[PDB]
RNA sequence: ACAU
DNA sequence: CGATGT
């Protein structure tokens, strides 16, 4: 109902779609870019969202931060909650380089453990997630 | 349909 | 317009 302004705010953004992969963390009260991954040139949208989730989690947890993530992607905050990312994407040489983040971010969610709750942001109510490109 |  | 997802 409510924005929670002291979280993590995470988008992905791309060049198709599959295609180029980004994504970023914000605080979502100021702005400030927390975090933004090296562009990866092929991918889906749902696994630089998850990517970007799961970035979050290993950020916050490695300052002891408590705050929450935010996330627009209904996909990936349920990869994120099931530690499997159900992507459609062929696994091919093209697409090693995505499908080895992902895999190792589901391999990162499946040895650590955390609190952060991963919310959705409603961007109905309340506009472009903060992260957005 | 909903979320991207 | 087409693609990724539940
Ligand atoms: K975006
Ligand atoms: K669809
Ligand atoms: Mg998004
Ligand atoms: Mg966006």
């Amino acid at each position: 109902e409510e924005i929670i302004w002291e979280s993590l705010s995470v988008d992905v953004g791309s060049q198709g779609n599959p295609g180029i992969v980004e994504y970023k963390g914000v605080d979502t009260k100021t702005g400030e870019v927390l975090f933004e991954r090296e562009p990866i040139p092929i991918g889906t949208n749902n696994m630089g969202e998850f990517l970007a989730i799961v970035h979050g989690l290993r950020y916050l947890k490695e300052r002891n931060s408590r705050k929450p993530i935010y996330s627009d992607s209904q996909t990936a905050i349920k990869w994120v909650k099931d530690k499997k990312a159900k992507s459609t994407l062929v696994r091919n040489e093209e697409t090693a380089l995505i499908w080895k983040l992902v895999d190792e971010a589901e391999e990162w969610l499946n040895t650590h453990t955390y609190e952060t709750p991963i919310l959705k942001w409603q961007t109905d109510k309340w506009g472009a997630i903060k992260a957005d490109y």
